[PDB]
C-alpha cells in the first residue's frame, strides 16, 4: 500500500501465513545540503530536520470465529526500537542512500519480535486480518517532502504450524519516577526495556536495579550486571546493536511476571523521552493446537505421498 | 433538603418510583464586582474564585433483597459532565441571575445519563435508595462566602415498567498514559469520552486513534470521526454541547466491550484535568423481569377498566 | 380561510385525518421605517404599534355521534405561548421578513400541544370538526394596515389510530394573589405555566413555590428545580424558548391532579399581565378504543396484502 | 480509505450490519492567510477558493441474489444537503479547524437520510455491498493543494432487524421551470425540497404552491405553509437548520403519491444553482420480513438466555 502524508489507510488479508510487516520509507529533499549529511531520526523535537518515527500509530487486528483480538498498540517508533533491538542501526536510524535527494528507512517487524523465532498467523475461511495505519502531523519536519511512500505486509512461507496469537504492549513509564513495580501479564516470553535518546556520551546513568521475579526465575540486576545481559543475543564482538543506554531480557515462557525497575534520578528523562517497557506476551487454545496438529500431519502426508523411489 | 458547606448528608427514599437527582446551588457573593464577569466554574485551581463541583460526593446506593448495590462514584464534576454532555452548558457551566450577589447552578443527572431514554428504580416495603451527598473543604473559594445551599433527588411517574438496575462508573485515564487497551463491563449500552481542559483553542489533540471493539459491533475512529460520532446525539447545528474536546458514544445493549483508547502524547493532560472514560452500565434479573410484565398488566387492566363509554 | 380585520369565519371539516391547526400572518406595513426594526409583537399596551395576537378567539369544536365537544379557550396568544414554548420565538415573536413592507409570522397548534407527540381526530360519514375564529378590534394597532391574510386547520396522513379526544384549557390566575391551589381536571398529560410579560431582564422573581399532585406521581417545586425541570425538554444549550419566567411539566396521563401554585410577591402582574396555568387533558372510551383497534387492523392488512416478493 | 485527486476507488462489504456512510474531509492550503478566512462551500464557480463538493460522485449498489440496487445518485453536494437539512451545517458548510492549514469537513449520510430513524442493511454468506467513489476535476480550485483525503463507511450496532431495502433519488428540476407534475415512486416515506445558493437577503422566494397528493393524505402548501412545515422537525426556536430557502416533508409509509412543484418566476435560478426534489423510497418483500421476524426472535431469545438471577 502507500498512504500519503497526513492521511489513514487500512489492510486485509484474507487467505494467507501471515508473518511480520514491512515498514519502508522513502524520503525526498528539497535541496541536496538536505541531503548532504545523514538523516538521523529526530524523536522529540529541536532538531525538526528529518523523520520522526513516533507519529506513526499502527494497529494490526484479528477478527476470528466472531471475535476479536488486539495486536500492536501503536506506535512506530516502539516497534522500531523493539524490532532492532538486535537490528537496524544502519537501515532504519540513519537509512539507505539511494539517489542524491533519495533516502529510504526499512524495518521488519515480526509479530512475535524475534527475527531467529517467528510465530505464522493462518487463515481460514471467514477470518480476516486487519492492519490499521496512521499518519500525522509532524511524521517529516523540515527538509523532507510531502510526497514521501511508504510499504505494506509482508507475507511468510506455510510454516503455519501455529500455535498462539502473539500480543505485544508497553507500559510508558514517566518523568521522574524513582520505584515502580510493574505487574505484567500471564504468558509473556520477552522483556525489553527501551530508550529513545543519549543526551550526553554513552554512560547509562538511568537504572540502579531491576528484579524480574516469576515462578520459574528470579532475576535481579545492578547497572553493570544489565550491561552484560543485554550482551547475549549478540555474538558480535561489540555489545550492543542500539543506543547504549537500553537493556534486554530475553526468555522462554514465564507463567507470571513482575518486573520492578528501580531508577536512579531525574537523568531519567522527562515529557515520554524516558525509558519505555515493551513485553511480548501470546495466549493460545485447545482448538488451535489442533488445527496445528491437523495441518502437520496434511503437510507430512503430502511429503511421504510425493516421493517416488530411487 | 439543603446542606451546609464543610457538612455531611445522607437521605433515604422508602417508596417511590424514582428516576434522577437534581443538584442545585446558590452562590451569595461577598462583592458585586465578584460577580462583574460570569461565574465560570474553575475545576483545578489558581483561581478558587467560584463553585468547583470536584470537592461534592455524591455516593448513592439500594439497599435491596438484603444485598447491595453502589452507585455514582463520588464526583458531582463527574456527573455533571456525563450527564450534560448534551444538556447544560448555560446553567451549569455560566449560571443563572437572580440578583447582583446571588446566582444559581443547576443540573439533572438521571440514573442511566440519558434524558431522552431513562430508567426507573422501582421500591417497594423493604428495598431503599439511600443517597449520601458530602460537601468538603475547599468547594466555594475566596470570591464566596459560607451560605450556600444545595438540593436532593427528584422522582418520576410511573413509568416503572422497570427492567434493570442501571450502574454508573468512570476510569480515569492516566497523567500522560499514550495507550490503554480498557476492558469494559458487561453490557454497557452508553460509553463517554469526557475532558475538562482548554489550553489552547477548541482543538482536540488528545485523541487519534479509538477502537470500539464488541460482539455486536466493531467501530474504528480516527480523530476526525470521532467529531462526526459526537454530531449524530445532537440534531442541533452547532457541532457539540460541551467543552469541545469531547466525544460521545451511545449504544444499545453490548454484549461485552473492549475499548482500546489511543492518545497522543504530554498535551494529555495530567492532574485530573485529564480525560475520564465514562459509562453506564445495568444488572437485570428474570425477577425484575416478572415485575416489569406484572407491572404493565396492572397498568393495562387498569386503563382498560377505568373507561366507561362516550 | 382568510379573515378580514374586524371579522369572523367559521369552517367545517368533515371527512379527514385532521391533527392541529396552523396559524399565518401577512403584515403589510404603512411604511418602510415601521419595518425598519423587526415587528416584535406586542401584547399588553402603552406602545400599540404592531401585531397584537391577545384579540384572536379560536374556538374549536366538535360535533361527534350527535354530541358536541368545546375545544380550544379562545385566546391565539395563549395558543401560541403554549404550543410554541419550545418552538416559535423567531417565526412568531419576532417575524420573518419578505419585502420592504411585507413580514410574516407563524405557529403551528397541534391538538395535545407537543409536537412530537401528537393526536390525530378522525373522522367519520356524519361528525365535522369545525372551527370559528373572530378578530376583532385592536388586533394590528398603529404602524400596520388592514389588509393581513391568515390560515387555517393543517391534515395529517392516516395515523388515525386515535385513541382519545384531546382537550385544552387555561386557568389565568388573579393580580396579587400570593397562594392560589388550582384543583384541575381527571386525565391532564401537560401542565404548562406561561407568562407574557418581562419587567427586567431576564430574572425570574414570580414564583417561590410549585407544588404538583396525583394518585400517580407527586412533585414539588422549588424556583430552581423549576429551571431545571423545564431543560429536561429542550437539548439546546440554552434554557429556555419563551419569556424566560415560564416552565414546562410533560408527563404521561397524570390519573388526577392538583396544582398549588405558591407565587412570590406583588411582581406577579395584575391585569391579566400574569401567569397562565395551561393544560391539556383529553376523554376517552370504550368505543373510540374499537375504532382505534378495527383501523390499526385494517391498515396492518392492508400492509401485509401489498408487498408481493423480492 | 483515502481517495486522491483525479482520482476513484469501490469499497466491498460481505458481513457487517451497515448504515450510514461517512465522509470526512482534509484541506491544505498553501499559506496561513487562505484559512484566515472560513472555508465556505463554493458551489458553481467565479471564486473556486475552497471545496466545491459538487462533483464528487457516490454510488452505492447492493448486490442480493445475483440481482442488483442502486442507491445514491452520484452527488456529494445533493447528499450532504439531504444529510444536513436538519444535521451538520459547521462541521461541513464552515469547518474545524486543526492547524493553520489544516481544516477538515465532515457529514454522516444515513441510508435513510434520516439521522434519528435508519434503516440497517444486513449482509450474509453471498450478498455484498459496493460503495463506489469517484473524485473528479475541478474538486478543490485555488486556494488549496492536490493532497486532500477522504474517509470511509461506517458500521451500525445490531439492528439489522431490517424490514426494507431503503432507495434514494433526486429529480434535479430546470433552469426557468415555473410548473411541474412529479409522480412519485411507490412507497416513499420521506420527501424534501433543497436548493443550493443564497443571491440575496435571505427571503425565500422560490416556492409559490406545492401540491402533495396522496393516498393517505392530500396536502396543499402556500409559501408561507412551507416556512411553517420546516418547523415542525427542529425543536430549536431557529426555524431552519439550513440555508433559508428550503422546505422538508418527513412521513410514514405514503402508499403511493404525485408531488406538484409549482415556482414562481426568474428566482427559479439556471445552471442547476436550484431546487432540487428529493426522495427516499423504499423496496420490500416477504421472505425480508421473515429475516426480520426471525432475527428479532434470535435476539429476543439470547436476552432471555443470558439473564441469570437475582
Amino acid at each position: 500500500m502507500t498512504i500519503k502524508y497526513l492521511s489513514s489507510e487500512t489492510e486485509k488479508l484474507m487467505n494467507q501465513t501471515v508473518s511480520g510487516i514491512d515498514v519502508c520509507f522513502t524520503l525526498i529533499g528539497v535541496d541536496d545540503d538536505s541531503f548532504a549529511s545523514g538523516s538521523k531520526n529526530d524523536y522529540i523535537s529541536d532538531t525538526p530536520k528529518f523523520l520522526d518515527p513516533s507519529n506513526v500509530h499502527i494497529k494490526a487486528t484479528l477478527k476470528r470465529g466472531g471475535k476479536d483480538y488486539v495486536l500492536f498498540s501503536e506506535n512506530l517508533a516502539l516497534l522500531a526500537k523493539y524490532s532492532t533491538i538486535t537490528q537496524g542501526r544502519d537501515q532504519w536510524e540513519e537509512g539507505v542512500k539511494l539517489a542524491a535527494k533519495e533516502m529510504v528507512h526499512l524495518v521488519y517487524i515480526p509479530f512475535s519480535g524475534n527475527t531467529n523465532w517467528p510465530a505464522h498467523i493462518n487463515l481460514k475461511d471467514n477470518d480476516v486480518l486487519e492492519v490499521y495505519v496512521n499518519v500525522v502531523r509532524g511524521a517529516y519536519g523540515a527538509e523532507l517532502d510531502a510526497n514521501a511512500c511508504i510499504c505494506d505486509v509482508r507475507t511468510s512461507p506455510s510454516i503455519g504450524v501455529e500455535k498462539f496469537i502473539p500480543f505485544m504492549t508497553s507500559y510508558s513509564i514517566r518523568a521522574n519516577q524513582a520505584t515502580d513495580l510493574v505487574n505484567l501479564g500471564n504468558d509473556v516470553t520477552r522483556i525489553a526495556l527501551l530508550s529513545m535518546t543519549n543526551d550526553v556520551s554513552n554512560i547509562p546513568n538511568a537504572f540502579t536495579d531491576v528484579t524480574l521475579s516469576s515462578d520459574r526465575l528470579d532475576k535481579n540486576f545492578n547497572s553493570n550486571q544489565l550491561i552484560l545481559e543485554h550482551s547475549k543475543c549478540i555474538e558480535d564482538s561489540v555489545r550492543s546493536h542500539a543506543n547504549e543506554v537500553d537493556s534486554y531480557l530475553i526468555h522462554e515462557d514465564i507463567e507470571i511476571d513482575s518486573a520492578k525497575v528501580h531508577l536512579k534520578m531525574n537523568p531519567a528523562k522527562i515529557r515520554e523521552n524516558t525509558i519505555y517497557l515493551v513485553r511480548s506476551h501470546f495466549q493460545t487454545s485447545l482448538e488451535i493446537l489442533q488445527k496445528a496438529v491437523a495441518m502437520e500431519e496434511k503437510h507430512q502426508s503430502a511429503d511421504i505421498a510425493k516421493v517416488p523411489a530411487t
